[PDB]
Formats: C-alpha cells, structure tokens, sequence
C-alpha cells in the first residue's frame, strides 16, 4: 500500500517543502507512458514527468547507453574532452538552423539560461535584460530575475536592469487597434516604454516560443519576426529558451524552425536530457569568437561530462531515427481533436491551445464571460488522479486554470485515447 | 592516437570555449584513480575529475545502482515521492549534526546555494548577503553574486546587497594586532565595516569551510565559532557550502564536524553525486517550518528525482561501509608527508596546506620573500601531464599559483606514491 | 553691447556647460515681465525665468522683505525655530486642502521630492517607486531615478525598484478600447504590468498634475482619482509634485484642488520661492506621526531657515491679497484665445493645451499627419528672440517640439498682447 | 518670552519633525557671532548656524549686496548669462589651484555632489562610487548613497555600486603594522578589498578633507596623496567635498591647498553662500570638455542665477580683503589653546582635534580607557545653552560624543574668550 507509515513519517520529518503538495502515493516503478504506485496501479503520465521524458520512462535505448557509459566514462575534469561531448556538440550544430554552430554542454535549464545571459552581456557590453511578464526561465540568479511567472515576491530586489513586457495572449486580448487585437502594435507600445526606462544598456531579450509555465501561450504569427527586428534595431541579442519546446515536441525539431526566425543564442534542457540532467546553449561562431576574445568563462562541475552527453546523443538518434517529430504531429492531432470534442461536451472548457504534443486547456466558469473557474480545476485534477491520469494545472492571475498536457513523443494511440477517456470522466465527475 | 583530425576539427568548429584550454588528448575510458587516453596511456586523476569523483571513476557499486534505477525509476513529476528520495533525505538528516533535519534534493552546487540563499531571505525578510572575497559558490545568479574568486568583471552589476569580507589567510597574513596575525580581530574589523554599509537588511553569511577555488585556504581555529557569533548577533543565517569538503574528504563526514559549529543551512553537491549531478540543502525543522509558512518555493526540473537520489544513497553507503572517512585521514597523512618531503627538496614549494585529502601546494619564487612564481606553475603542470599526472593549478591575485590536490577517497597507497614520484620528477624537470 | 570680449572670453574659459547653449546676450537688469540686455533692449520673459518668477522680476514686496530679513534674521542652526518658518508652515497647512497639515521647509524641488520619497519608504517599509515615462522631478538621486523625461542614459544604473508607466496623452493617443482612447483602461493595463514586475514592495507613486518638462501634458478628467485608487489598493502613497503648477499658476491655488484628489504628500518649489530657493513638502498629521515614530531624518543646510521662509510667506500674501489666482484664469483665457487665433492663421500649430497660465503649443509638419516639425521650432524660437520674446521649447521623442508658455501671474493685458504679436511675427518670419 | 503659546501650538501642529528636537526658544534676531531669543538674550553662535555663516550673521556687506541685487537682477532662465555668474566662475577658477578652471553654480551641497558624481560617471563610463564609512555628503540621491555617517537604514537599498572604506582615525587606531597605526597600510588593505568586489566599474572616490559629520576627523599627513595615487592607478576621479572646509575655515583658502593634492573635481557649498543657498563644482578644462562632448546635462531651477552668485562673489571679496583666512589661523590658535587648557582641567575631554576654526572635542568616560561618555555630552550641551553658548554634538557608534566647534571667521578675541569661559562653566556644572 501507499499508506506506509514509516515512509510517510520520514517524509514529513525530513523533507523540505518546496511548493505544491506531495501526491499521496509512493511511486515504485515507471515504464513508457506510465508510472506505478505501491499498489501496482498504473498511472498515465500525461506530463512526461516534469515535462521532460520525451521518450517515456526507462526507454531501453537510454537504459542501454546509461549502462555502457556508467562503467566506461563518467565524469572528467572540465578541460578534458571526450567523444560524446564533441559528437553531441557537432550533432547540435547540424540539426539546428544555419547560424547556430557552437555548443556548451551543461546540466540544467537555469544554467543554460545563465550561460546565455552572461555571454550576451559580455559580448554587448550592456546589462539590461528584457523578458515576458509571464516567463519561466528557472530559479537560479539571472534566469530567476528574467522569470516573471512566479517567485518574485518576498525574496528581495531582483537583478538590476530587468524589464518585462506583456506577452501576446490571443485568448484574452487587451490591446486593440481599430477594433482588433493588434499584437504587433502591442509590441511597439511595450518597446517604447522600455526605451523610456532603459539607461541605454539593452543587452538581450529572452523568450520562450510557447510560454509553458505562463499558461501554454503561443507567440502568434509574425510575432517572433517582429521581436527579432526590435532587438536588431537596438543592438540586442535574442535568446530563445526551448526547454520545453525543443527536441520535437511541437512538431518541428525546434520551435524556431516553424517561424523561421533563428535566435542569436538557443538554450535547451528538459527534453534534451529526456529525464536526466543535461542542458546546452547553441550560438553562432561569430558570437562565440567574440565572447572568447572577451574572456568569456562559465565553469560548472558537470560541463562537458561524458555520461550525460552520451545520453543526449542517444536521445537525438532515437528521435531522428524513429521519426518522433512527425509522430508528434500525428498524435498531437489526435489529442487535439479529442480535446475539442470534450469542449463540445462541457461548457467549462474555454480554450484548447498549444502545438504538437504541448497542449493547454483553459478551464472557465462560462464560455462567454470567460470567467476563471474558482476551484473546478482542482476538482478535475483530483478526479483524474483517482481515475489514474496524471495531470498538472497552472493558475495565473487573471486567467482560468490551465491544464498542461504533454505526453511522451512515444505515446501510443491507445494511451491517447485512454487519457482522453479518463479526462472526460473526471470532468463529468467534477461538476 | 590523440591526434584525430576529425575529432579536433569538430572540436574547434563546434564547441563554445568556456575558460581554460582543452587538454590535447582524447579521454576514452576511466577507471578508479585513472583516466586513459586514446593511446591507452593511463593518467592518474589527482583531482577526482572536477573535485567530485570521491569513489573514483566507474565504481562498481555506483555502476550497479545507476543500472538498477535507470531501468526501473528515472524521472518523475516534482510532486511525486519515491523511496530513494525519502531514504536519502532521511539518511542526510541522520548523518549530519543534530539541528540539521530536513533536506531538499537538487542537481547542482549553484542550485543548492540558491535554494539556501532564497530560504534565508524569505525567513529573515532581509536581502543582504555576505561572503568571502575569495569565495566560489557557482555561476548562477545569487550564487554568482556571492562568488568573489572570479567572474565579477565585464558582466554588469552584481546582485544588490552583496558584501564581501577578507578571508583569514595564515600563509600571507595582513592584519596584525600586537605583533601577531590576529584573525579574530580582522573579523571584527571587517564586520564593523559591513555594519556601516548595510541598509539594515543582513540576511545571511555564506562560507566554505576550506576555500577551494580561493587557493585551498582553511578557516583557522576558532574562526567559525566567532563567525557564527557574528551572525547570531545580527539575526543572520549562516550557510555552509560543503561542495568540496563534504562527504569525508577532509577526514570528517562534514567539515563543520571538526569545528563543532553547526550551520543554519548546509549545502552539498560535488562529492554527494560522486560525478553525477546531485545536490542538496539540509536545514533545521524550525527554519523549514517557517519557510513553508512563508510560502517558500523552489522548483527545478530534477528536484526529488529517483535516479540521482538512488545514486547519492549508494555513495553514502559505500563511504560509511568502507570507512572511507578514516581512510581519508590515513591517505591524507601519507600524501601530506610526501609533499612535505618535496618541500624539503625544492625551494619553490612555499606552503603545504589543507586537510585530509583536500590539499594545496603554493608555488613561490623564493621561500623567504614568498614572491609568487611567474610561469613555473604552468611548467610544472605541463610536465606532470607529460609524466601522466593530472593536476590543476589556480592562480589568484597576490598569491603564488596553487596546486589543488584531491585524489579519490579510494586512492591506494601505491597511487599516492606514484603521484608523489611523478610530481617530484615534473618539478625537477621544470626548473 | 552684448559683445563684450572679456565677458565672453571668461565665459568660454570658466563655465561648465550644463545643457543647451548660452543665449548670446548679457542680461543686466530685470523688472516685472521683462529682462534687459546690455544694450537696454527689453525682452518679454514669457517663461518667468525657469518657470519660477510667479510675481515677475524684482517685485517690490519681495524686494522689501528680502531686505528686512537679510539684516535681521538670516540663517540658523537646524534646531532653532523662528517666526517665519512657523508662520509659513502654518500658512501652508491652512491653504492646502484638509488632510495636508504638516510642512518641511527646504531649498529645492529635488530636495522636496527626495524628502517625500524618503518619508514614503520609511512609512511603508517598502522601496519601489512608480512615476511617469515623461516625468521631471529633478536631478538629484531618487528624484532623478523617478525622472524619465531626460538624463537616464550614460550615467550608470538607476535606483533599484524604479518603474514607469506611460502618461495619458490625449493629443497622440495610443491605447484604444472600443474605438476610443481609453485612458483609464490604459491605466489598468499599465498597473497590471507593474504588478507583475514588482517584488512586492510598492511604496509610492510620484506624479505631476501637468507634466511640464514632458510637453505640457495634462492628466485628463477622472485620471487622478483613478490613480489614487490604484495606489490605495496597493498600500502606496501618492506624492504630487506641484513645482510648476502650485501657487496659482493653473487657476487654482493648487492643481490638486481642481480634481478634488488630495495627495498623501504634496511637494512645492519653483513658484513657492518666486525665483529664490525655497521648497517644501506638506503631509498629513498621521503620516508625519508615523514617520517620526519610525525615526525619519532629513537634514539639509538650509532646512527651516528664516530668510527664505520670510520670502515664501510674502509670496503667499501677495498672491492671496492681489487675487492672482483669479487673474491667472482671466489672463490665461486671454493668452489661450490668442494662441487659438494663431492656430487659425498657421497650419504648423498642431495643439494648444495647458491650463491657466501654464500653456503648451505643439508645433507640427502638418495638422493631419501630426508629423513633428523638424527644425521649425528652433527657427521660431530664434526669431522670437530677435523680436524680443523669450521662449522655451522642448522636444521629446515621438512628439512635435513644444513651446512652454508661462508668464508671470502679474502679467498685464498689454504684455499678453505684445507677446502674442511677436509670436505671430516670428512664425511668419520662420516659414 | 520664548513661551508663546500660539507659537508653540502652531509648531507642534504644523511642522514635520526631521531629526533632533527643536530648541525651546524663539530666535528673533541675529547679528555677528550671536543669535537673540525672544527675551533678547544673546546666544553665542559657535557653529555659525549650520556650519555656514563664515562672516557671521547679517554682515553688512552681504546685506548690502543682497540688497542691490534683489531689486536689479534676481532669477533668470538657465540659458541666460549675467555678470555675477561669469565673475564668480572666473573668481573661483583664479583662487583655486591650477588645474581647476571651470565652475558650475548651484544651490546646495547635495546638488554639488550630484553634479560632480554625474560628470565622473559620464566621463569615465563607469558607475561605482567609493566613499568613507563616516562620510556626509548630503541627503539627495547619489550624494546620499555615498553618505555613510547616518540615514542608511530603513529606507530601502542604496545606489548600485556603492562601496565604503574606513577613514583614517588617529585617535582610535585599529590597523597596526609593526607596532604602529599604519594608515597607509590600512588604505592598501581597504583598496584590495574594493578591488575584489568591484565589477570593474570604478568611477570615482568622494572624500571630505576633514570629516565633519563623522566626528571632525582629519585625514592624516600623506593620506591624500596616497589616496589620489590609488585613484589614478584605477582610472578613477577624485572628488573633494569642501562644504565645510572651503573658504578659509581651516586656515587655507581650500583644505586641499595644505596637502598640495588638487582633486579632479572640487565641490563647495555651506561656506560659499555664507548662509544663503549657493553651491558649486569646479573642474579642469579637460574634464569639462569631455563631459561636454559626451553630452553632460545638469539642470536645476537655480543654476546660474544672478542673486546668489552676486552674494558668493561678495563673500570672496570680503574673505580676501579682510584677510579672514589668516585670521582663521590666529583665532583658531587662540581657541585651540583654550580647549587644551580645558583638557588640563577636566579628565572628560579626551581629544582636541581639527584645524583652523573647524575644531572637534571628544568627550570620554576616562582618558585612558577612552570609553565614550554615556549621557555627559548631552548634559554639557544643555548647560551650555543655559549659559548662552550654542553648541552641537555628534555621536557616532564606537566613539565618544563630539563637539563640533566652528565660529565665524569674523569672530573676535573676546567672543573666543567668552565661549571658552561658558564652556568651562558648563562642564563644571555637568559633572
Ligand atoms: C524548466 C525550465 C527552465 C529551467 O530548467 P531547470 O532544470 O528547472 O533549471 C528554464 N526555462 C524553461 C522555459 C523551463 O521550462
Ligand atoms: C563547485 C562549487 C559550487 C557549484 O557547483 P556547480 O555544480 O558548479 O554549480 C558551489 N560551491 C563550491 C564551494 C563549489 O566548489
Ligand atoms: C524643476 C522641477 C523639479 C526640481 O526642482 P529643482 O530646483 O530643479 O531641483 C522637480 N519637479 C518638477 C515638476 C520640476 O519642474
Ligand atoms: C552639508 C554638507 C553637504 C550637503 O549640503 P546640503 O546643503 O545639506 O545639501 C555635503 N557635504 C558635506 C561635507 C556637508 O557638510
Ligand atoms: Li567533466
Ligand atoms: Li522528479
Ligand atoms: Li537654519
Ligand atoms: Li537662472
Ligand atoms: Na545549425
Ligand atoms: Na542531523
Ligand atoms: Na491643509
Ligand atoms: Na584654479
């Protein structure tokens, strides 16, 4: 049973609470798109853990490579190169757009964003960073100052020079020009303000292609292109954080590929490691040269370590080989149509957005008022769990709670169906 | 051969340079206290990689546990608990001093320090952080603002509220009271200044027990106790960063155990993971309760993940079981005596400091003037490498270059001897 | 002649240039609404010097009081009270709205704003200050961090916690709701953003009732009331800077009186001194009590000095006695109608705004496109000067150059007429 | 009587308390070295008001010039030059050392320091400012961030980039080298620390020649020269704040003249105005040229106003003409010898320091322990007042209360004697 008294004793006495509330189960094993409790019950992981497990739990190839490497090459002094590091770096250069040539292999998303932000400050000589008011870039330092989706309060002043602009949100537009939501005019309006407060030290803009923590908000068409134009005019670098979108999840290898705008620096993390801690930054040779001439430094205990790199390489090989990016469109299409059907059934479903296998469902009081449903989300989540479907909801000020759906790229048709089915039942049970 | 043209091509074209300069070898395999090149040459890892590999490379127990877990339980949603997480947290509570009860399991040293700094700000309501002028806490954000050993220049303003005090350095004392280096009077002098610049928001003091990046500088006797007293008087938390000293390296499970001063928050990392990315913070129940009531939040992709936790547990079991902490004193004694003998032979060796198996050798022009040797260090390092001994030197302003020695806790007598031997030969060759 | 070689030599060699460019005349004497050059030429001061001389130059009453006091009571130790200080403080309490009871007598506008900002931080315990993107509060410190109309660039980071919102500008509206410029919706939009970046330390909002440096921009109807509501909801103080509007200039003793919103702190300066350096803050007893309990401190060399206070009192007596506030409406009406007529004549005149005797004339390429006229303003100004009419233009990004008109409250009908006449001639000459 | 009920009513109801506590008298008239109460009682102003009245109260020449100008030329638009401004600027260039050529005429000490700090940031491109831990530069903005003698607490974070070093204090030395207070070694020690925390943006160092608010602490011999050397090596400007020392008070026209070190920027204020608000910055032509090319801007309502400038000129003429700088040495010698005699009489007098007519008397429990006398100072001050001698004491952490003595430069022998006499009586009465 999940009701182990010692287990729970020990958990209450010795774990630091870090947000949220522990599920009341003891996970004992994981495989593919499911996690199992102590009773053996199978729970469908519709979030890929913490949005990372792109190939599902314990994929045999990964299992196999972790294996080879753990007994052969594990961790090395930062100045020592090995084959997996060089192969992964090369691989990343080749599959990202032209213009992205050089990589730095790290451990976490926050490290990746820091490394990027540091390079951009060095290279430009400036220090002001601009991000979205609904961003999520990580909890450590700079990444944290650039994070506006949560954690700003009660912890003292943020980094000097941090500005934020509102992110384009089509579902609840707030900026109108001639009777229509004009998101590009909004962009212009936001930049003008920035321009007014800057001390003349704009160094970069950090953005997510699809704001995940922010409520699965997709930057609309033409946005990115205009964004990049705003940056160019001001001599700012554009850093794209693809922690959640990279590695096939939205139907393209990288989300930037859809828009056709290649950033100055690209950061990857969650999905690169497929569950393990691996992260990276990819930049142009020009930028790297300059940062080097300038004395750029970024040391971490695990930069360029063999084991993690080996793993990331294997992840890319699988994704490529098995056509997982394509699968993401097909499965994503399947899931999306099902969610639409749900929306036909229940008025509480106010919106279904996202791309590929990175979908959001905004729950609302009523489809016309678009009033956020107070407490329903949590019911729904609860019931899901009872029904065996792992979900994650996010609630932001001014918005209805949002379900972040993001199954493994290896998810099967049946699992998509099962999930859709349990989701329906949970909602019906919750009203 | 290490001279693979494709390999090197690819490395020059696709890797971001992050400090230092890549060794010109291709590491192909690692085992115990040695790494091997493409030619099969065995190099004695006297740094344990990046000071992490406490049990050496590819230790079979570790290999075996990485194994069990990679195929059973890998990565989970942050709100789901598992046995390895709870067991590791419990274990950490039990082997750290009384007063340290609750743990947070993360991935890196910088994350660990951030998590700690954030809690301390929350809990105290203040935001000013004090650290040493020679500290190393990591590159991301807050950790970085608290880091004074390197990376402060060219990257824009540091975090608001950062102060630094000089660290007690017995080898090159600079504060005298009545004819003697009075490090406690120095402490008083430093705090007075702080007190003058503070805005009245002192929240914490972050320190390393033995400054690693700073040149293997050990806080002298009675220092820590006075430090903690300074903090108490000002309502500040004392955070101890044991990334390099924790887990048996200096001859005690934790360095704080030698002094008998238990910190408010303890952070661990390099040696906990033994080469993998695992880190953690350990605090008192009181502090945790408060941070919780206050709404403390710290999310990371890999917080509480099963695999890494499993590994850390196995590391502790080995260290305990095999009496590695004791071994550290015995081997450490062996290495230290050898280094002293070298110092008998060569006048360039100005000091031999450190504890257990965390030793520093300061190279100087001349033993009396204590003038830093300009360029000798690098020669020596070069020769070492040629001789098959992996070393790492650090050079700080105003000090002679320092060799950081830190072999695996599983290092054998022979390896200690071999190392001592190659070191002698390299120095003789370098003059 | 104004062409004194020694004079000009000395000026080029020994004066620090601080912005702008010195007029090429030597002012020798000033009287009423005119200044005279070395040739004796009379120039009509349509700016009241630097918008301060509310009673004109060298008003006999002022002359007379400066006189009595300079030989009787001049400057005293900060802790010594005198009658003029107490009488001025009392007077200010009585003529400002209910709710404003206690005053602090200083020397400059920037000091006044600093004193206010400091009190607001003390009293609230918070530190974030919000201001307008087109504000002007002074050059020293906090006032400067709150100043967004100019001087942000090239001088290093601004004060931590500074935010700015766009100011309502009816002439060039940019925020639309349902086909109309909705300035209150803009306000809501701006605050939401603030709310997102704040660290939870909003202490105050500083605003001008009529943005002077910003281009003579009047806060529209209902704005101030909504502003104050925004502040109340967030526990923020509302500080009103009436340096240019206070003391009768816009037709009410204080501009806040028109809207009926009384601020938490009111600051006065330019017009209080009528040309001399006198400034002040007026707050409620409650706020003062609290700041006192909290240990509020604000020392300046000239706080509570007799001479300046004596002068300010005399200024208020004159304004009251001679009905200068009323006169401001009558004369203001006269000037405004004339400016409108000009606007009938010349298409370059795009807007005539302002209140009382604080008027702005925005010069534009063309009345429909509203394109800013590039260089015309300067011509016009030049010609004015030649014609004997002292003017001042301001040019802000995105706006047409703006003429700041602001004659003495003692200005006569003839002088208004003369001015209108020279202005017409200069424009005709400039096209 | 001083017991006017209405007066006191009005003062309690309408004045903002800004530090300290109002003396319980009503000052009605002032003349020379005395102020008079409502009862006509003459009080000997041994502080020159707030250390400003260098020529005493209501000096006839000043009275006479305030007169001429108030009715002729009062306040003008910032871009209009007049003779008093140019004459004062020229005068300042001529009487300050070679290297100081260009002046900016303002209103207050804080404005002066801001203007200076802004220029130094512009010209160097950097932003970090260094000052003394016991400094006093004013309350507004930058000046305030550089002020460490008081007001740092409870008002939010200081300006980014502010550092402070300890000031050399011979009476209570704390840094020893080879058995002696080595203040230059202290300087080296302090800079090293700075160097460690800087982000590489050191722009200037701001110092007072004799720390006034800090307890009348004189920078010892050779200090300034070493200071300036420290700055040069780091490409930093050295700004000297002579608000209290300038204009003859310490026996030289400017204190910098004694040491022979000419600063990059010199600021003046209290004594320049002799009681009125006049201030100024004096810099080299090179620095001014550069700041101009860079777009330096510094606008204030009263920059370059005629009246105040006229006054400052007259002050310099008097000081020069009447040989007041010399008188300061003679009178200063008289006062100092008397204070020494007191020190012979009473063990509570621990030190007599200062120069010219800027003297400090540190009261202590006991001459050997040097323990600060708790409460005696206040008694003494109280008695003085009763005896008719206006005094001012300052109390800093770790020091005995200090009496700031600073009579007018026009003080007579008799007044010096009287003062010495009342001081003795008050101390005798206080024990
Ligand atoms: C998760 C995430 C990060 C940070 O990754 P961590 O491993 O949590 O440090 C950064 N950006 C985005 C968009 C993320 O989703
Ligand atoms: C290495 C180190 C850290 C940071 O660990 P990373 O894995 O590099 O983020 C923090 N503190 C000390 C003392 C360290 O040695
Ligand atoms: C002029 C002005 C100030 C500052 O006054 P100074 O005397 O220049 O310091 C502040 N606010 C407003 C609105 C001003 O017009
Ligand atoms: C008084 C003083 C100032 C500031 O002058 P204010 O008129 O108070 O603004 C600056 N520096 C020193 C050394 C002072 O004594
Ligand atoms: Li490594
Ligand atoms: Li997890
Ligand atoms: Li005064
Ligand atoms: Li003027
Ligand atoms: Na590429
Ligand atoms: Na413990
Ligand atoms: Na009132
Ligand atoms: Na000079």
């Amino acid at each position: 049973l999940n009701d182990d008294a010692t287990f729970w004793r020990n958990a209450r006495h010795h774990l630091v609470r870090y947000g949220g509330t522990f599920e009341p189960m003891i996970i004992e094993r994981a495989k593919g798109s499911f996690v199992y409790d102590a009773d053996g019950r199978a729970i469908l992981d519709f979030t890929s853990g913490q949005m990372s497990a792109v190939l599902g739990h314990c994929h045999p190839e990964i299992v196999s490579v972790i294996g080879e490497y753990a007994g052969k090459l594990d961790h090395l002094f930062s100045g020592m190169l090995s084959r997996p590091v060089v192969d992964l770096a090369t691989r990343l250069a080749n599959i990202t757009p032209p213009g992205l040539d050089r990589a730095l292999l790290l451990s976490t998303g926050a490290e990746s964003n820091e490394a990027a932000i540091r390079m951009a400050k060095l290279v430009t000589g400036k220090y002001e960073i601009v991000g979205f008011a609904q961003s999520w870039h990580g909890m450590t330092g700079a990444a944290a100052s650039a994070t506006y989706s949560a954690g700003r309060k009660g912890v003292g002043p943020a980094a000097v020079g941090s500005f934020a602009i509102p992110a384009p949100f089509t579902y609840r537009p707030r900026f109108e020009r001639n009777g229509a939501y004009d998101y590009l005019a909004e962009l212009d309006y936001a930049f003008d303000l920035i321009d007014r407060q800057s001390s003349g030290n704009l160094a970069a803009f950090i953005a997510e292609p699809i704001l995940s923590s922010g409520g699965i908000i997709e930057l609309p068409d033409g946005y990115m292109a205009a964004l990049k134009r705003k940056c160019e005019a001001r001599g700012m670098l554009l850093i794209l954080d693809e922690a959640q979108t990279g590695v096939g999840r939205t139907g393209t290898m990288f989300a930037c590929q859809r828009d056709g705008v290649t950033p100055d620096i690209l950061t990857l993390s969650k999905t690169l490691g497929a569950g393990l801690p691996l992260a990276a930054i990819v930049t142009s040779a020009a930028i790297e040269e300059r940062a080097h001439e300038l004395g750029y430094l970024f040391y971490t205990t695990h930069v360029s370590d063999p084991l993690p790199a080996a793993v990331g390489l294997r992840v890319l090989d699988v994704v490529q080989r098995d056509g997982l990016v394509a699968r993401a469109n097909v499965m994503g299409d399947r899931l999306r149509r099902g969610l639409l059907d749900l929306m036909e059934r229940f008025d509480c479903i106010g919106d279904v957005r996202g791309r590929g296998l990175l979908l959001g469902v905004e729950i609302v009081k009523d489809r016309r008022t678009k009033e956020p449903a107070d407490g329903l989300g949590a019911k729904i989540t609860r019931e899901c769990m009872n029904l065996g479907l792992s979900m994650n909801i996010v609630q932001l000020p001014g918005m209805g709670g949002v379900f972040r759906i993001a199954p493994p790229l290896t998810v099967s048709e049946d699992e998509i169906d099962l999930g859709l089915s349990l989701l329906g039942q949970a909602i019906e049970r919750a009203l």
